[PDB]
C-alpha cells in the first residue's frame, strides 16, 4: 500500500490497498450519533460524520482509511516488522490500534490538534476480538491545509514525524524513507545537462534519461520514492474532475499488477481498490482491480444525524461501455 | 509509447500511446472495399477488413495501431534518432511508412506470411503529403500464434527480428534492448536467496525484495525492461472480461502521469491512450488518460462489405459512476 | 571513511582514510608508560601499549585508528550531520571525542569488555583546544574474536550495535546502514539463475552478471555496500602476507580516486591512505595515494616500557623498482 | 578486461588483466631486427621496436598488449560471445588474431594511418597452434595526440570506430557500449541540484551523492561505465610519477578482488596485472595481484638494432618495506 495527499486546488487524500486477500471492504459512511465503544476510553454517542473503505464487524466500522465531515483523513497502512503496540497504562490515554482511525476522525478537525493531543497517548495491545489479533499498522494523517503527518508505534514507542512529501507505504521507519530519497536528488523528468563525462557528446538516444534510475519495484522503498516524485510534478490548478483524474494517475503509477509481487506460492499481492477522498466536498471517488471505472459516493447526500451505518458496494465487475 | 501481445487464451494486442500532443486519433473500421491508393504499389479495392486508432486525412486512415480480420495485428511506435527511410528503388516491393500498417493488414494473415514477404520490402521515403512529413516509426507485429516480429529499418537497411518477449518501445535497436534485458536476469517477484552475504542474516523488511531493482523510469528502455516482466507474469487461461483486465494493467504498469517525462520546456509525455484488440473477435478496447472507463468497438457489428470508413469517438470525458444520487427511480 | 575486520586466519582491522584536508598524520607508537592527561577523567601514567595512525599536537596523540597489544582496535570515521556530543555532566563517565580511542585502547582488551563499559558513558563536547574543535565521529570497535561494534552518539544519545558486517562508512545512523543491505540480497558474485523472464533465453553475454547492481559510488553507502560484498567473499585460511595483500585489495574497491568525489570548487575527498593492522601480532601495514608500495612497522620491535612517543612517516613518494638497471653487479 | 588512454601532459596507454587462469606472461621488448612470420603477410625483418605484455611460445611473442617506439599501443581484451574471426580470403590483407597487436605495431606510428590501412584487412581464425586455439579478442589502439580506436571483428565483419571515451572492456559491441553511457548522464562527482522534488529540503547526508548510481559491479558494462567516468575527471598536467601514480588508481577502481566475479565452482575472474606504459617515453610501469610496487622497464635502456627477445619478470611476491 501507497497513501498520498494531493494539494491541486481542493484536498484529496486516498490510497491504494495491496495485498493477497480481501477483508469484505466496502464504502462505508458513519453518521455522528452512530455510538463508539472505544476499549478503554469513554463511549462517544455524538461526533464528526466519516466515510471510508472499511471491514464491518459486529455493526463496528474497521476502517483502512477515511475522512470527516470538517476536512481531515487517516490512512492505516501494514508495518509489519517495524512496529509494536504496548499494554494498557493507567498515565496515558490508550488508544487500540484497530480503532485509531475511528477515534481521531470522530473527535478532531486538522492535523495541528492530532499533533497536539497524541502527545499523551499510548497505542495498546488491546485486539478487536479473539477472532480478530491486531494487525501492525501505522498512519498517514493529512488536511485541508496541505500538510500531514506520521503516525508510528515501534519499539522506542510512539512517534509523530512532519512528513514533508505527502506520501506513505510500509517499511522501514519513517526517518530512513525521508533519508533514502536523497539518494535520488539527480533525477529529473527531463533530460540532465551533461556533467557525468564533460567534453564527451552522449546520445540522448531515449527521452526522460533523467528518470532511467527511478525506482520501478513493488517493495515499499520503490513505491514511496516513485510515488513521491508523482505527486511532486503532478499538475496543479485544476478543478473537481481533473484534480480527480490525476489523483488516481498518480496511485497508478505504484501499483501491483497480479503476478509482480508473489508472496507465497503462487500467492500475489496486487492493488486491489484505490480511494480518492475530497476533503472539502465528503465524496469519496473509488475503483477496484476488476472495475476501471471510477465510482462516487458524497457523504453529504445521506442523513449525518443517523445512528447506523451506510453501506455501499466496493468492489463490481469490469463496467465495460459498448459503442455500437 | 509500449505495445505488447498477450496471450492467455484468446490473444490481445495493443499498446500505449505516450505523447505531449494528440494527432485526431479516432477509432477507425477500414471495411474490405475502401480502396487503398498506395504510393508505389497497386492498388487494393478489395482486401481484408480491420480496426484500429488512426488518425483520418482526406479520408485515408492512417493507422498508429490496428487489427484485421484475419487477427494478425501491427502498431507503430517512435522511432527517432534510430531508423531510417530510403528512396523508392525498382529492385524492391516500396512501402511508404505511413501506409506499412494499413498494407499489412490489408493483404497478410499470420506473422509468418508477413516474415516470408517482407525479403523484398523496401521502407520508403514517401510521406503522405508535400505538408506532413514522415514521422520516424518502428513496428511491432503479432499474430494469434502467440509470436512476434520487430520491424525496423536503419542505416544498415531493413531488419525483421524474432521477438521473443512480445512487447515493444522506442529506441535503441532491438537487439540492443533484448541485450539489456540480461541486467536484471536476477529479478524474482518475490524474495531472493541470501547468496549476497552467506553468513549474515538479512531481515527482508518489505515484500517483493526482489524487485528492488525493476526500472520505473519513463525511457524507453526502463518501460520495455517493466513491460516484460510485467507481460511475463501475468495471469494466464483467463476467459474475455479478465483477460482484457489484466491487459489494461499490464499496460498501466509503464503509464506515464502527466509531469514525470518533460520532452520540452514545460511541455509533458504522458500516456493518452491505451487500446486493446481481441485478435480471434476483432473487438477494440480503449480508454484515455481523461477517462478510465473502457469502451469497446466490435468490428463484426458493422457492415464489412461497404467501401466507406467507419469512425467512433476515442478520446472521451472521465465517466463518473454516482452511487448515491437518491433520484429514487 | 572505510573500515573493515578482516578474519582470514589471524585478525586485521583497518581503513582507508578519504579526505581533502590533511592533518599531519604520521604513525605513532604509545608506549605503556606515556600519561595519559584525559580531559575529564583521571590520568593514567601506566596502561596498555598501542600502534596507529595519529595526529601528534602538544606531545599528545590524536589517533584516527589503532590497535593495542592486547589485540583490541577501534578507528575513527566521520560522522557529520548525524552525530551530536555533549556537555560535562556529573552522573557519567565523560570521555572526549578526540581522545576517544586512547581511552579505550589504553584500559580495555576485548570488543565484550568495551560494551559492557560503555553502557554509563558520555561522549563529551570538549574540544583538544581552541585551535582544534572536536570533529563529529562514529567508532567501530573490533578485537580477535572477529567480531565488532559500532559505537554511535546521535541526538538520542549513545549507542552500541552489534555489527554483523565488520565494516563502517558514514552516515546514515547504523541501523539504516543494515537495513539498505537487504536491497542487495539477489546481487551474487556469478550468474543468476533466470527467474525474471522464465521461458525466455537471456543471453548472458558477460561474466558476473550477479553483481550489474553493486554500488560503484563514492558516497556513503555505496561504499559501505560493495565493502561488505568484498570483505564477506573475500579468500580465507592464509598466511600473512597472502592475508595482507587481500585486505589492501578489499579496501581498494572501494577506494576514492581524484577527481570522482567533488567536495569544492576543484577540490576533492580522497583516499589519502590505507591502514592494516595486525591484531596477534602488533604489526601496522600502510600505503598512501603517492606509495603504492606497502610498509610495515611492528609494535614490538620497540621499546613498550619507555614513556616517549615512537613516530615515523606515514607519506612517501612513489617507490619505484626500476628493473633494467644494468648495473651489473 | 579493462584498458585506458590517460592524456594529463604525456600519454598513458594500458590495462588491466582480469583473468582465472594465467598464461605465462612476462614483459617482453621486440627489438628492431627480431624477424616476425606473419602466417599470410610477408615477413618482416626490419620493423618498429616494441614494449609490452607477452607469453613467449616456441620463440614468437603473444602480446596481450604493448606499445612501439613510434608512440602507438594496441591492447587485446577478452570478446567471447561477441567475436567472430573468418577463413583467410585472397581479396583482403589476412592478419591472424594473435598476431594483431604484433603486426600493427612492427608496421604503423599513428591512430590515423591504422584506420587508413583496416579497410582492406580481414581478421583470420589462423590459430598459433593446435595447444593454442584461437581466442576471441577485440582491439583498443591509441596514440600520442590522445586518441583512441576500437577494433572489432563480428558476425557482420570488421569495424573500426572512432573512440570518445578512450576505454574499452569486453561484451556488448561497442556501439551499444556507447548507448549504455547516456543511461549515467545525470551522474555528477559533487552534489546534484535538487530537481527531484522540488519545494522539498532533501538533507545530502553524505558526499558525493551525485554518484549514488555510479556502477560498482564486475561486469563488464559496469566496469566500462565506471572507468569511463574516472578516467574522465583524472587530474590533468601533472608530471611523470605523478601521472603514473593516478594512472593505476584509475585501474585500481574498476579491479577485480577475488571472490567478487565467480566464473566456476570456487573459481574466480581477478585482476592479475596492471600496466601502464608511457607512449613519449617507451616505458612501462607494472604491478600485480601479489605485488602492489610498482616496477619499470625502459625500452630505451636496450639495444633495439639487435635480433631477440629481452624478457623480465611480470609476476612477483609482496615487496613489503620493512621501516624499523
Ligand atoms: C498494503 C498494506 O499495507 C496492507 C494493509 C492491509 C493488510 C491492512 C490495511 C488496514 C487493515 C485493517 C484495519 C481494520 C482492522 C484492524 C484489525 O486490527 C485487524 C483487521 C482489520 C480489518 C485490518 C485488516 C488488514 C488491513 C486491511
Ligand atoms: C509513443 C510514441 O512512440 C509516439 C508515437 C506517435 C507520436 C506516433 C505513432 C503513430 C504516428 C502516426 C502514424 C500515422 C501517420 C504517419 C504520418 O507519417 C504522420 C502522421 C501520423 C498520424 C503519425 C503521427 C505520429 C504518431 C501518432
Ligand atoms: C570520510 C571520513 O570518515 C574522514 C574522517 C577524517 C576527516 C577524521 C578521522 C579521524 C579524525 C581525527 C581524529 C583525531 C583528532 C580529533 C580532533 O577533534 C580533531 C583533529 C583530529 C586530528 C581529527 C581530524 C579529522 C579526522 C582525520
Ligand atoms: C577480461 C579479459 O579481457 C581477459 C582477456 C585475456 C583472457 C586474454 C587477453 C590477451 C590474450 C592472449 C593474447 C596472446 C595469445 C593469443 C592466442 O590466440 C591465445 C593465447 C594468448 C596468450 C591469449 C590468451 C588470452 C588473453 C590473455
Ligand atoms: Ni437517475
Amino acid at each position: 500500500c501507497t497513501s498520498i495527499l494531493y494539494s491541486p486546488k481542493d484536498h484529496y487524500f486516498g490510497r491504494n490497498l495491496d495485498y493477497e486477500i480481501a477483508y469484505g471492504q466496502k464504502v462505508v459512511i458513519t453518521p455522528r450519533n452512530y455510538e463508539f465503544k472505544f476499549a478503554n476510553l469513554p463511549a462517544e454517542k455524538s461526533h464528526y460524520a466519516m466515510i471510508g473503505i472499511a471491514a464491518v464487524a459486529n455493526n463496528t466500522p474497521l476502517y483502512c482509511d477515511a475522512i470527516n465531515e470538517k476536512g481531515l483523513g487517516v490512512a492505516g497502512l501494514s508495518f509489519a516488522g517495524q512496529g509494536k503496540y504496548f499494554p494498557v497504562v493507567e498515565d496515558k490515554k490508550n488508544i487500540a490500534s484497530f480503532e485509531f482511525i475511528s477515534y481521531i476522525l470522530a473527535t478532531y478537525e486538522t492535523v495541528d490538534q492530532v499533533k497536539e493531543n497524541l502527545t499523551d497517548v499510548n497505542i495498546s495491545d488491546v485486539s478487536f476480538s479473539k477472532n480478530t489479533p491486531a494487525s501492525e499498522l501505522h498512519w498517514l494523517v493529512g488536511d485541508k491545509t496541505g500538510k500531514s503527518i506520521v503516525v508510528e508505534s515501534d519499539e522506542k514507542g510512539l512517534h509523530v514525524y512532519d512528513n514533508p512529501v505527502n506520501a506513505l507505504t510500509n517499511a522501514p521507519l519513517f526517518p530512513q524513507q525521508l533519508t533514502n530519497l536523497a539518494n535520488y536528488a539527480a533525477v529529473v523528468p527531463g533530460q540532465p545537462n551533461n556533467d557525468f563525462l564533460p567534453g564527451v557528446d552522449l546520445k540522448m538516444y531515449s527521452r526522460s534519461l533523467g528518470t532511467h534510475h527511478l525506482p520501478g519495484g513493488m517493495d515499499s522503498e520503490s513505491r514511496f520514492v516513485k510515488v513521491c516524485f508523482a505527486l511532486n510534478h503532478a499538475p496543479k490548478d485544476s478543478d473537481e474532475v481533473e484534480s480527480v483524474t490525476n489523483f488516481f494517475h498518480i496511485l497508478q503509477s505504484v501499483e501491483q499488477v497480479k503476478g509482480m509481487d508473489e508472496v507465497g506460492p503462487n500467492i500475489f499481492e496486487y492493488t486491489m481498490y484505490t480511494s480518492c477522498m475530497n476533503l472539502e466536498k465528503g465524496i469519496l471517488y473509488f475503483n477496484c482491480y476488476d472495475d476501471s471505472r471510477i465510482s462516487a459516493v458524497d457523504m453529504n447526500k445521506e442523513d449525518l444525524s443517523s445512528s447506523d451505518l451506510i453501506v455501499f458496494d466496493l468492489f463490481k465487475k469490469q463496467d465495460i461501455s459498448f459503442i455500437n
